[PDB]
Parts: C-alpha cells; structure tokens; sequence
C-alpha cells in the first residue's frame, strides 16, 4: 500500500510511481518475475506479450 | 488536456499522471476503455493486445 506520509491514504502501488535503481541493496524486498505484478497489477509483461 | 493549476499550459495527458482511486464519484466523468485510447493517447489496451 502507499500512501501520503502526512496523511495515510492508503493505495495500490503503481509502475509509473517508482524508479529504477542501479544497486540493489539488503532492504530491498525480494521480488520475482512472477511477484511483480502481484504486487504491481499494473505491471506489463512484454516477454510474455511476445 | 493537463495545464498547469498555476498558469495556462494545456497538452494531452499521459497515463503516467493518473493513478488508481477506491471510490468513484459523481463528478467523475463516465468512460469506456476503448475511449481511454481516445482520452489518453498513452493508453495501451493489453487485454486486446495480447
Ligand atoms: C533480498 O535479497 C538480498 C540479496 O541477497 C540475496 O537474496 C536473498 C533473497 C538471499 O537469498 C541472500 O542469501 C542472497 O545473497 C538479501 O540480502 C542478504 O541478506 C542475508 C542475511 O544474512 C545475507 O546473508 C546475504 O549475503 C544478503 N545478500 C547479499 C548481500 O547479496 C535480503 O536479505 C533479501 N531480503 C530482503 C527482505 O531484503
Ligand atoms: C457516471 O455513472 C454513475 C453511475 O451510474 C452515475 O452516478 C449516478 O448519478 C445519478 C445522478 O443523480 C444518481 O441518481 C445515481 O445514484 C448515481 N449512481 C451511482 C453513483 O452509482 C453518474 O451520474 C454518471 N456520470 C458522471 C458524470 O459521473
């Protein structure tokens, strides 16, 4: 869920909302191909498109 | 078309400024998703795609 810091307004993430980041670090949550959209419903596939 | 709440700065909008909301409203605008390409020409329809 992300929401305001300030305010909690809870809401599903989204692709556009992150970034990518060269180094991965111990704090990041591990995450899978399949996990990803799981987590990201908006998350497009294109291997999988293809 | 997106402008600026400060000033007058219209251009088309981008699937990339939207995001998920819970709860409808009255004042949202009624659409139909073969009209998201047409509301936003950055919408991908993935269903139809694929
Ligand atoms: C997320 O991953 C990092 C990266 O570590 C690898 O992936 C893990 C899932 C696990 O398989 C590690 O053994 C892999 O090396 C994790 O950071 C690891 O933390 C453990 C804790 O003792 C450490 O032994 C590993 O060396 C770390 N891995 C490194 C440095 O590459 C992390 O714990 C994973 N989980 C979360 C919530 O971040
Ligand atoms: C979009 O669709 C909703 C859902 O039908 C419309 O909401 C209705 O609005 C009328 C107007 O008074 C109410 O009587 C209904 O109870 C509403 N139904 C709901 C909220 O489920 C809405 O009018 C449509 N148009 C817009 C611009 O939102």
């Amino acid at each position: 869920f992300v929401s305001s810091r300030r305010m909690f307004e809870p809401r599903k993430p989204t692709v556009s909302d992150f970034v990518q980041i060269e180094s991965c670090v111990v704090t990041y949550v591990n995450l899978t191909r399949d996990q990803l959209p799981d987590v990201i419903p908006d998350y497009i596939d294109v291997n999988k498109t293809r």
